[PDB]
């Protein structure tokens, strides 16, 4: 037997659709999609953040022991395209949670943290210029 099974796995990803959740369109939300997310999405440091962390594929079996509120721009992007949010604040907080998770899990000076820092800086610039 020797506990070679059951195996590890990834959690279910964060929801991208919730029919009973209040939602609306606001000019701020439209710009977070049109401008903010879309310019981040194509940055060369975007690729680790474009989908939920695959702990299996990436050999990070500890990831979901440490990170309990996962978040990624793939999820944020779908939430925006689905009009899932009530205000800009909810969307921004997802972005914050994503950056914060990366800082929590890794060490300062790790390459991944430098990737997040760069995106976060760019994020914050684009954020200053909100309607
Ligand atoms: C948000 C995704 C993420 N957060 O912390 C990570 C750590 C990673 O490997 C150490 C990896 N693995 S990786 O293969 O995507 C990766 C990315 C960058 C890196 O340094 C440049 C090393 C591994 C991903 C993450």
């Amino acid at each position: 037997h020797h506990h070679l099974v059951p195996r590890g796995s990834n959690p279910p990803p964060p929801e991208t659709s919730n029919p009973n959740k209040p939602k609306r369109q606001t000019n701020q939300l439209q710009y977070l999609l049109r401008v903010v997310l879309k310019t981040l999405w194509k940055h060369q440091f975007a690729w680790p953040f474009q989908q939920p962390v695959d702990a299996v594929k990436l050999n990070l079996p500890d990831y979901y022991k440490i990170i309990k509120t996962p978040m990624d721009m793939g999820t944020i992007k779908k939430r925006l395209e689905n009009n899932y949010y009530w205000n800009a604040q909810e969307c921004i907080q997802d972005f914050n949670t994503m950056f914060t998770n990366c800082y929590i899990y890794n060490k300062p000076g790790d390459d991944i943290v430098l990737m997040a820092e760069a995106l976060e800086k760019l994020f914050l610039q684009k954020i200053n210029e909100l309607p």
